[PDB]
């Protein structure tokens, strides 16, 4: 498929409901290899038996939180993928009181930092950790939201730590596209008032995903694609 | 391939070097069967011979400034094709008088006139006449660029055709979602301060465009994608 | 007030209710000299009796459809304005059959030609039959709306033409900010429960930020299509 | 002048060359009181005498990296001005070891995170400590830069910062707004060939845009970014 040959690097798989996990199911369809990272203990189990009906056996730990963390997992991925073709940043957190009623008055210092440093900084510090070992014309994704664009209630600052990523995401595109590397995201529907009548899936998500981390995409970085459905170009439908 | 089962009408093929040449030869790799418009006699030959080249042997005249030639195509077209999966719309013009220095001098009602009537209106009339042949799950595609959204030297009055068709690309997705059809265009660079160091190549527009008329693009409708190596998204490099 | 020592024309004043009536009213509070053009006969009684009450006795005929009455236009203006600082632009038009129901359906070529040619390139018209008489430090404005960034159901054509528009006040304002004049629209809202302001905007509050757009308090804002909806467009599932 | 009658806290005036002393004069100007905060006591001196020729004596110490400091001052302000009606946010710092160069190499976690915390979620800070003094009819103001929405040079974290700020006035927006408060950001220009004004933009420019935004005048706006940079934005190889 149009993935055959691309080695590539899927963080962010906890459950069957993961966005991540539709991604690597169209990826793998598509004929890419993939090695998966898991946060914790609590998932590696999870993350071990996806893998394995992937056909890979490349499950390494990485907490993005820790800078050891994320070295430790790319010099364990060099062991057995000493370059390989990018990877997909399905990875967010904001503290749970954050995203509980009016934005002024749930945003604290301690939450906007957390929210920023996992959701955003995150993508960059997995790309610095990785640069060698990326080949040219490599890829590297992260997913968005709306969120980042409009106010909507109770995302709060995760609408904030997500504008930070789409600004990451035209900033890594500009310094790494002259070493071959495009960096983009899908900004997802939540997964009536959408043009097209439904909800946006994971293999909706998956299907777009595939084809940004893919040479079909050659022509496309530094860009945000909304998978929505319309939703963000309507209004009062 | 990942088109194998679309039937795709094509317009604008008027030598190798068009976008639609591009996106038909990258169409047809993925197993779309084509179909192909011509404007008038001095294209004929050429766009056969390409169609020839290709497989098919659908070709057809539509000189898309004239309501009785589009509807006198599609009922040519509902012979072969009696329903079908969708199109792309390359075709685009402006008098050349237009193109030719300050913006303000060089625009004309009558110059305003054509450049909108061709470039966008073209877009939708083409979708009123086929409406009713469109299987559930066709998309559409245009083709615009970044004069639509930037003020871009001599682009002139083209750029507000551009910015009309784009805002038609959003009208159109909404008002046909809900029968199944997707609309979208591709905002390409033209065919240094580009993140990816190159200029964009028919190839790369035909790869974004096959996949945004295929099922793989499912989520994404109203969609302006910029198929322009990150350019736009840049300043000061 | 900011507006001293400014001579502006006001097209569009139609009513008390015009968005065109709010500007002229804030502009003329704001000590500019106004003058004013109305489309048609029909019109022309109550335009000169808004005028008069807004310190103007310049009221002239201008259909923006034919590039002669433009000329003839500013020609008379010339007779007393031989200079002035800029103009609002506040026509728009599409023929009623274009804003109902399913967009494909309504949509047709003459009703988007109309649109497009009355509500775009009209702005670009008048520019260019007063471009000589405009003084450095000048100001265009035009009035936009939504329906130009959003498919909104019935606005249909209307969307295109207003997306035409405000790129007509980028390439507008490049070619001629190097001259000295400034163009920019204001995208209004209708004229709200999900508002961030909790109320519709009036025109007032449009007439109060048309008022600073042609005045050398905006000399930084060029090209710009500054949202005057109450936050509206920024808001999402409110 | 047009904000008189409005009582407005100027953060971020270091110099004469501050974009907040721009702002400060144009406010001062047009009526408004004003108070003033420092960074820290080397700023002390300097920030007093600046204050005394806009005719304040409200002049108070604010690091925006301690909460305590921004509740500190807020009683402070509170014992002179119980109630008042905005604040202008102009605060933006990143370790000078994050602007040199390739973007991804300078960057560090250490890095991005001082650059968000002091230049975006310094402005909700300072929001959420002074609620409940704010005047219906209030309006609160950041300073935004090209870089949030372009990948610029050098500029590199502060672009990230920029545009968390720029969502960061979305957001306030839309939850204060039901109680009588806007919030805003202006775009600002450097402070040239291919600006379509020709020159680059001023204190003055920007001063007077902000002005406006803190006044009733920009009644209709709120959640919006204006960009206050000549046109450059909208422009491309001119
Ligand atoms: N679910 C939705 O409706 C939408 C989600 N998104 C984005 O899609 C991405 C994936 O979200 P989902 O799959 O829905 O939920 P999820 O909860 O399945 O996945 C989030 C993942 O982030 C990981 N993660 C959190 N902190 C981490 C850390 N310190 N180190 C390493 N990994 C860490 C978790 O282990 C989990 O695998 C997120 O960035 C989210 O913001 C975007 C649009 C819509
Ligand atoms: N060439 C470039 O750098 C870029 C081009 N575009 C757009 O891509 C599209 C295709 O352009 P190109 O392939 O470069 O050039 P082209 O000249 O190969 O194709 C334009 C086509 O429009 C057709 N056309 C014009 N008026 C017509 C009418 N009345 N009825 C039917 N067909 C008509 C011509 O026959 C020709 O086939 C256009 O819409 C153009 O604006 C977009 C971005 C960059
Ligand atoms: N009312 C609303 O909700 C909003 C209106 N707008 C825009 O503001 C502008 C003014 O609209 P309104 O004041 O609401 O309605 P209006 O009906 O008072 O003003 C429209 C004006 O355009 C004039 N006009 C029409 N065709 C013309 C022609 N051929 N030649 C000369 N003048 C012509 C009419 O005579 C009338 O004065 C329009 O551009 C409209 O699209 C923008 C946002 C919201
Ligand atoms: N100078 C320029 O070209 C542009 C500047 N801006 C923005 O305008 C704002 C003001 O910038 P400038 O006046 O140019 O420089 P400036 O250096 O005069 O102002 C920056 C101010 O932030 C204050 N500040 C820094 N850290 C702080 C902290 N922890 N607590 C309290 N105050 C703190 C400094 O004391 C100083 O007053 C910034 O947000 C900047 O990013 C926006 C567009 C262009
Ligand atoms: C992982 C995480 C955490 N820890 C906190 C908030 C959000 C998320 C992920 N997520 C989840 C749902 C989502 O839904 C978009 C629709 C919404 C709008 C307002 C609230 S949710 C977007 C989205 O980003
Ligand atoms: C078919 C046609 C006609 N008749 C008139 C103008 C433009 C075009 C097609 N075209 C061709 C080239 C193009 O280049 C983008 C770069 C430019 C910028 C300024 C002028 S050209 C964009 C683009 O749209
Ligand atoms: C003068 C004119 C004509 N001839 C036809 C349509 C619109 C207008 C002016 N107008 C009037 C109202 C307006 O309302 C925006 C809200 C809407 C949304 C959908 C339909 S109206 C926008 C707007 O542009
Ligand atoms: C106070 C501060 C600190 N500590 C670090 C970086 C920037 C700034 C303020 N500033 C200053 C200049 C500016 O210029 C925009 C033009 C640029 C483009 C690339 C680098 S500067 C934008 C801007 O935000």
């Amino acid at each position: 498929g149009f993935l055959s040959g691309k080695r590539i690097l899927v963080t962010g798989v906890a459950s069957k409901l993961s966005i991540a996990y539709g991604i690597a199911q169209a990826m793998h369809r598509e004929g890419a290899e993939l090695a998966f990272t898991y946060q914790n203990d609590k998932l590696k189990g999870r993350v071990e038996e996806f893998a394995a009906q992937l056909g890979s056996d490349i499950v390494l730990q990485c907490d993005v939180a820790e800078d050891a963390s994320i070295d430790t997992m790319f010099a364990e991925l060099g062991k057995v993928w000493p370059k390989f073709d990018g990877f997909v940043h399905s990875i967010g957190f904001a503290p749970g009181d954050q995203l509980d009623g009016d934005y002024v008055n749930a945003v604290t210092r301690e939450g906007f930092k957390i929210a920023h440093d996992i959701s955003s900084y995150s993508f960059v510090a997995m790309a610095k950790a990785c640069r060698s070992m990326l080949n040219p014309g490599s890829a590297l994704l992260t997913l968005s939201y709306l969120g980042a664009e409009r106010a909507i209630p109770n995302y709060n600052v995760m609408g904030l730590a997500k504008a930070s990523l789409e600004a990451n995401v035209r900033y890594m595109a500009n310094a790494m596209g002259p070493e071959g590397v495009r960096v983009n995201a899908i900004s997802a529907g939540p997964i009536a008032v959408t043009p097209i009548r439904r909800t946006v899936t994971i293999e909706d998500v998956g299907n777009s995903a595939a084809f940004l981390c893919s040479d079909l995409s050659a022509g496309i970085s530094g860009e945000v694609v909304h998978v929505d459905g319309g939703f963000s170009i309507a209004a009062m439908n």
